[PDB]
């Protein structure tokens, strides 16, 4: 922790090569413009929000890159990367708009999408897919998520894939942000990687939401403290020009001492009352200071702005930041939050108006108009020159990759298709898929395995020898290992898999990690990442509530799949076997990186578990991407029912299939689903239509399509309502669903398939039940399965012990 | 960062306190006791898991607390919380057999728990109730969640409620856990609170499960960058003593020297090679360095060890940490990962019974037998004597908390059960049933409202000016700030959550932020909770897909239900009316404080939206409760349906039916559906009991003792699926449900019930299209509505939108 001052000293500030005149009266009208599109959206009062203060307290750093930093996406790369402040967009509109990018008519649809000529509040891909690019609204995750991308940029350069050099990646957060743990608890890794191609800009206004973030600390010195034992190179932008003259004569560094000493809520205290209050409370604590401005006059204490506001400031820092070398750069920009607002943060439109000398006359002023600079005009010129010279505009997006990918076939996946000799799991069988993929030649090394520590446990150490580990184990290893560290894995697959559209260079990531810790312990990037259009595969390993046996608890599983349907677009699998993990594989590739370019990710749970592996049906494929198929049909002459499986509790319905047969003479129709979700989903939109279209002839659910309606029976290793809600399609009038509610334990997986009520033994009692209050067979039968099977009828409930 | 050598000097070193050669004897039985655990699961061959090594590393760490330093629960506090490394419990669990309070059968079913008398794979309180007190395996919690305990630690002693002044809050974490952004994420937040409670032991053995945690790098060094830069106080444990006269002598500075410059990879090379390779690579660096060796055997030379395997120099470390004031400590223990157990790292473990010097004969080595100690003898007399001066054993956990609340009664909430004269929301009405609370003498001070930042958007400020903010706003401030940081916010709230049981001091903590933010979010946290037995309320602001309409992609919340609804011990509620939020406010309070003291934690979603609140129904109560009651029935003629919704959205279900009454003729049943989750979850609860008792009379599902066969619609604020989950439990042959199934988007809120399909619109045409396909109306009818309405039946589905 340095003194209280500027880092970069004026003697070492590089010359300002813009026309700071000039990029003011532009900048003025972004202001302006900003502040109509707000407040033209507060005017129709249907509570649609949006700020303003911040912006305000910002534009000018932003301003400075835009006007001499930010290089848009070109020929050779994808340009810079800015994870823009979410809160800050009216700004941003505000500047397309006037480089003639954005329309009135859009800036008046500021935060009303729905009919479709619109801005989203905040940046969302999802919502504007050639506009925005990164989703950073969610505090926190933009960091971290800039981090990763810095990386991968690396990574794309190291693997002699694509030549990134000339990209920066830029992270805009706010200082309140920073206390979000996954601002800061992820810096140590910039620089062991020693990522130069980062800069992380901390507005820091000393000010959140609700209040200051540390009122009785100094937040600018725990931040450079932190950042700075990180190994980070610091820079702080405390103050502007007009205290240069003030410290290079202030000989007794009782000034420095004076700064070093006050802190935030009073540096705050100071912004509201004027250069009285100032001189008086603040310069006039010593005599070596008093004695500064003793003889200045009160308006021009007031006139000492902070450094945030300074464009020379500015500029010497991004420049500073831009020459280093070896590790990441952090700028701590001190600003005034509500900058020039008086009053608040048509009198105040009218203030304003003034403070920034906006071209609006008392005439136009109640109009809310907002400002244009015609072609030929000074302003026009410039503007867009700076741009010119920087390839363009930003932010902008490209939703499609240009090149023609030639995408392995599923016939290349045959051996996985046919009867495995050894007992093998859905794991081994996703490895082996990958081993496909990576002997294609168009996308051999487009793919990027990723781990968090764990490789042994999902059986990837093989590939290690082939395609080796990515560690600038050298620079041009593929896989990327990212230690215990589930967040950061996440954000590597992100940028990996947004990289089609970042830099028109399509990599397929799979992540591979404990299925426990994907949705639930990083779920809130995962939404993000569907908002980002991620074009990728998420591998839920060791999953299944009994499957993971002696883990227990904290890592059994029975659950990710109702928080992976909660993301629209991301496409959940639960499969079975081998040749359903290779049929859905390749079915994502084909959609997601084949000509359809299918905006959606997927989601696929593997296990742990190994067992006889069967050839797929002739025939099968399209069923087993739909979501259902049905394995097989057994007779049996004293009652018929339908029996549905998934995942490693498929190989149990199918035991309960035999002992209904053997047993009882119930026949039935098997069942394989590799996908509920996919199945509720195709059920959902037949609904929909059908309730859309009264005087039409329903449609009907493929579920609906591929079962019958005798009794049925569905079981898993996840809680019941993953099998439940497709309930509404099932054409069966009974239709019983076991499932693994409640939490984990350590034990065999015998023992727990039958302490959840999974195993065969109650799918057969379940099946018989149905069939006995049908009439088929006598309750008395039911109650004897039960004596039968050891099963223990008043244990208390699964979701309960 | 400092030189790679201890922090603490020979010369500053306290003698040791206890009986070392003792200490050794009864640690070495413990050693084996947890290797024999272990292997013996191993036997069964049931895939059961456990691991070894790691414990190996820090056995003489967790020893020297045991006996001088860990204080266990007592009359005056709970003793100091420990937060175990979670992998490291077959020691602790050794430790407790050999203190006599497991058996040996126990041991003999470590993680084989289903049948009762067994011991869970790692620390799971819900698992082991009178046991486990912090569930630290899923990594990254264990550290965050110390932190803020600590803080609370100090909170309920400023607050005058409890001087824990006497506890120290200990959080175990291992090197490659420390990659986990939630582990240093925070850290900043121990220094801004002073929490010279808290004490971090981080097992530097340098590796995580896959390999070295940095092998090119010092993650020592980056480790105490990172918490230096933060202000902790750092405590380097590096070596043992037999390097203390090697560095006296070294004059030159040489070895220091070499010390610094080694890195991680290295460092553990040298640890799997001889006394030889050592000499030559490491000391053979340097002319000086191979002079201070010279004299050496290769075998003295192989003796040197890492610090954290001493106990002289541990002990000097925790001692120091104890005296430390205003900052918190944190130990890097330097270990050797797998220590003593040789290349491994039946008899090949008489290969650590030699090394420890362990009592069983070679001979029996094979029956893997568990060593005691007789009463009588030395071993077991220091073992209780350590023990008991630090008052007991540990870990050790109280279920319920001893004293009795005089709780509010439900007719303390009576002004929010009657007609609100101004339109409020269901915030509005929370807040309200908050300030009852703080009008009760029992419970009054044990309230813990939590916010994140995020005051005035929930209006909470009011609250301010009464109770204050805790700021050590001052010390005596009862409402807990936490900033722009939900992971801190929640582990806040955990911390009151449990302290009924972890100090019998029980608190009622609520807090309140945006519902996007809950789950989504701090998921991990969630679930860890539940094993915590967690008892609190969760609020979850600002919900619902359409209602928080200007916030758009990543704010607007139309699953946060999904995920709550996957914790078996979550309470999920949904109200629509003020006096619903009083009645379930009221009921929590009663199951979790009260007499019953049920372990469970609450959820409730609460709105941003102003509307008119009615009185409650007489006799609504239970309905309310259980989570569904009739609100009124509607006559008409030509049709009869049922009607259901559900927060935001029940307004708009009821104006629907009025609509199908005055233009359609069709009457209806009206319910307010305050929770779908508790309906399924006692619908399942039905169907699971009468499935096991065929002969017995059916359970009949609570929703279907409130519902009738009349054809029904539901629609709510969120997915489908929140409604569709009661499917099977509805008495109705149709049950068609609307939701908000997709991506939200910014615009009114008119807009966005259209677009998402929920509307009153949407609710009327559904329920005609239901009465059409009985003949009851005429398909014309219903499309006529469809035309009437502006819905366009073609519009792309909102889940794909
Ligand atoms: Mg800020
Ligand atoms: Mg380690």
């Amino acid at each position: 922790i340095s003194n209280y001052i500027n880092t970069i000293p004026v003697e070492e500030q590089p010359e300002y090569p813009g026309n700071l005149e000039l990029e003011r009266r532009i900048r003025s009208a972004i202001r302006w413009n900003a502040i109509m599109t707000v407040l033209r959206a507060s005017k129709k009062d249907l509570e649609l929000g949006g700020h303003m203060a911040s912006f305000q307290s910002s534009a000018t750093i932003y301003d400075v890159c835009f006007n001499h930093f930010f290089r848009a996406r070109n020929e050779q790369d994808g340009g810079d990367l800015v994870y823009f402040q979410g809160h800050i967009s009216p700004g941003v509109y505000a500047r397309a708009f006037l480089e003639g990018r954005l329309t009135q008519e859009q800036l008046d649809n500021f935060r009303q999408e729905v009919h479709g000529n619109g801005l989203s509040s905040y940046p969302h891909p999802k919502l504007m897919p050639e506009f925005w690019q990164f989703p950073t609204v969610s505090m926190g995750l933009g960091p971290i998520g800039a981090i990763y991308q810095a990386k991968f940029l690396k990574y794309l350069e190291h693997r002699g894939l694509k030549d990134t050099s000339k990209q920066t990646v830029y992270a805009f957060l706010g200082d309140g942000e920073m206390d979000e743990p996954e601002s800061k608890g992820a810096i140590t890794i910039a620089t062991r990687e020693k990522l130069d191609n980062l800069v992380f800009v901390i507005n820091c206004n000393l000010q959140r939401l609700d209040g200051p973030v540390t009122g009785n600390g100094k937040i600018i010195n725990e931040l450079e403290g932190i950042f700075e034992g990180a190994g980070w190179n610091v820079i702080k932008v405390m103050w502007g020009s007009r205290w240069d003259e003030l410290l290079r004569k202030d000989t007794s560094g009782k000034l420095i001492q004076l700064m070093n000493e006050t802190v935030d809520g009073d540096y705050q205290t100071f912004k509201s009352k004027d250069g009285a209050y100032v001189r008086e409370h603040f310069f006039g604590k010593y005599p070596e200071t008093a004695a500064l401005v003793a003889d200045w006059t009160d308006e021009q204490i007031w006139a000492l702005n902070r450094g945030g506001h300074d464009p020379k400031k500015i500029y010497a820092a991004f420049k500073k930041a831009q020459e280093t070398k070896g590790k990441a750069t952090v700028i701590l920009a001190h600003t005034i939050k509500g900058y020039g607002m008086g009053d608040a943060a048509m009198d105040g439109v009218r203030h304003i108006r003034d403070r920034f000398n906006v071209p609006v006359s008392d005439a136009d002023i109640e109009k809310l108009p907002y400002i244009t600079f015609p072609e030929g005009s000074e302003e026009h010129t410039y503007l867009h020159a700076q741009r010119q010279k920087l390839h363009g505009y930003l932010p902008s997006r490209q939703p499609n990759f240009t090149e023609k990918l030639e995408l392995p076939s599923l016939q290349d996946f045959g051996a996985l298709l046919e009867e495995q000799s050894k007992e093998i799991s859905t794991t081994i069988a996703f490895v082996r898929a990958l081993n496909v993929m990576l002997k294609n030649k168009s996308i051999k090394d487009r793919l990027v395995p990723i781990i968090a520590d764990e490789a042994r446990t999902f059986g990837m150490e093989g590939l290690f020898r082939q395609i080796g580990i990515y560690s600038p184990e050298d620079e041009k290893g593929q896989i990327l290992q990212e230690g215990i560290n589930a967040l950061g894995a996440g954000c590597s697959w992100l940028a990996a898999a947004t990289s089609y559209s970042t830099n028109n260079l399509p990599m397929i990531p799979f992540y591979i990690y404990y299925s426990m810790f994907g949705f639930q312990r990083i779920g809130d990037l995962c939404w993000a990442a569907g908002d980002q259009q991620a074009r990728g595969f998420l591998i839920g390993g060791t999953s299944g509530r009994t499957t993971l046996n002696g883990e227990g608890l904290q890592h059994e599983d029975g659950h990710s799949h109702i928080q992976s349907l909660t993301i629209p677009n991301c496409i959940s699998y639960d499969p079975a076997y081998a040749y359903e993990v290779a049929v859905i594989m390749h079915d994502g590739l084909e959609r997601m990186y084949g000509e359809k370019q299918e905006n959606v990710y997927y989601y696929i749970t593997t296990l742990n578990e190994n067992y006889h592996m069967p050839a797929m049906p002739e025939g099968a494929e399209e069923g087993i991407r739909k979501g259902i198929y049905k394995l097989e049909t057994i007779e049996g002459s004293k009652g018929k029912v339908q029996l549905l499986g998934s995942g490693s509790i498929l190989r149990h319905v199918r035991e309960a299939a035999e002992i209904l047969a053997k047993d009882y003479g119930v026949g039935s129709d098997v069942y394989s689903v590799t996908s509920f979700t996919e199945l509720a989903r195709d059920g959902q939109d037949c609904e929909r239509w059908n309730m859309l279209h009264p005087l039409e002839t329903p449609r009907v659910p493929y579920i609906a399509q591929v079962m019958n309606d005798a009794p049925a029976v569905a079981s898993t290793d996840y809680m019941k309502l993953f099998a439940e809600q497709v309930r509404t399609y099932v054409p069966a009038d009974d239709y019983r669903v076991l499932g693994t509610d409640g939490f984990g334990r350590s034990d065999s997986r015998e023992n727990l398939r039958h302490h959840f009520e999974v195993d065969a033994s109650y799918v057969v009692v379940a099946a018989l039940g149905e069939l006995a209050k049908r009439g088929e067979i006598d309750k008395k039968v039911v109650a004897d399965a039960i004596a039968k099977f050891n099963i223990d009828a008043d244990k208390v409930n699964p979701r309960l012990a």
